[PDB]
């Protein structure tokens, strides 16, 4: 058994009202409220869609991934990653696709700086469509499971789905949903040493996850990246401040690109 599974039975024994307090106990959480009431009314201009926009520049502000040229961002969900890409200085276009429907979220249209180079459907299934190129792949899939070894089952199908789309030289940030399993640390060892990069974890993720991004400008170990972050969260379970820390949110500019 891996460390990863030691804590993920830890955190399932939990109590209803312990979850609530340790999934957020001193992450790092982003200034949404007037974010959200600006939507809420008409407004097109400013806002990131998602908390999914601070989520990516943490990303971004280090050089763990340079977006550019033609972005694919697959399961864009509103649109926060897509968005955000849509504005920095070497992006040339972006195309974002989801599930949407009922029952999940649709794209939200917005007027952020760079709106235009930006386009985003929705009854789209990624795992059946034909791959096209491109020169920076995004991936924010995975839905979460009661059982890791079903959250296997789900990652090693999105590992499989962005190999396809996969080129030569191309940047890349791709959600690891799962990253302690037996067979998914495999399966990324045989990613690294055909197209690199390694795994990172963002301090803004809660502690209900372990998820992990494989980002295209970095390296270290798999074995090492992971098992540092089970200990950490390990750690977070008997925590003394108990308290998230916030942080502003993203302003996007407005208006068209050229
Ligand atoms: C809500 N919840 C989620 N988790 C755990 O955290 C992981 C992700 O949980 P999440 O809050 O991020 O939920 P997710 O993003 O998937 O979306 P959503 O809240 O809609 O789904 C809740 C999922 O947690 C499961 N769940 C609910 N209550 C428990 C519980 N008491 N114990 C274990 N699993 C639970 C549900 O069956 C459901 O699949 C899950 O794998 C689960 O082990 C919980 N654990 C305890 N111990 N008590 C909880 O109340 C709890
Ligand atoms: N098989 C699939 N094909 C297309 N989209 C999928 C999919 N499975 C899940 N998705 C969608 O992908 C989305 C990932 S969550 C989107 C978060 C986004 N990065 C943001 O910044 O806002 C979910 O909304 C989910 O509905």
């Amino acid at each position: 058994e891996t460390l990863g599974e030691k804590w993920k039975s830890r955190l399932n024994a939990l109590g209803k009202s312990e979850f609530q307090i340790y999934k957020k106990s001193g992450i790092q959480e982003v200034d949404r409220t007037l974010a959200k009431e600006g939507i809420k009314r008409g407004e097109t201009d400013h806002h990131a869609v998602s908390r999914g926009s601070a989520k990516l520049r943490w990303f971004v502000e280090r050089n763990l991934v340079t977006p550019e040229g033609k972005v694919v961002d697959l399961g864009c969900g509103r649109g926060g990653w897509s968005y955000y890409c849509g504005g920095l200085k070497n992006v040339r276009e972006v195309k974002g696709l989801t599930k949407g429907g009922p029952g999940h979220e649709e794209p939200i249209p917005m007027s952020t700086y760079g709106w235009n180079l930006v386009r985003l459907q929705s009854g789209v299934d990624v795992f059946f469509i034909p791959p096209e190129r491109c020169d920076t792949l995004l991936c924010d899939i995975g839905e979460s499971s009661p059982n890791p070894t079903v959250e296997a089952g789900r990652t090693l199908r999105v590992l499989n789905l962005v190999e396809n789309w996969l080129s030569n030289n191309t940047q890349f940030c791709v959600k690891v949903l799962n990253p302690y399993m037996s067979s998914v640390i495999e399966k990324m060892e045989a990613l690294q040493r055909k197209h690199g990069g390694a795994l990172v974890r963002n301090p803004l993720s809660r502690n209900s996850t372990h998820e992990m991004y494989w980002v295209s400008n970095a390296s270290g170990n798999i074995v090492s990246s992971v098992n540092m972050i089970s200990r950490m969260l390990i750690n977070r379970f008997t925590m003394r401040h108990k308290k998230a820390t916030y942080e502003p949110d993203v302003d996007l500019g407005s208006g068209t690109r050229n």
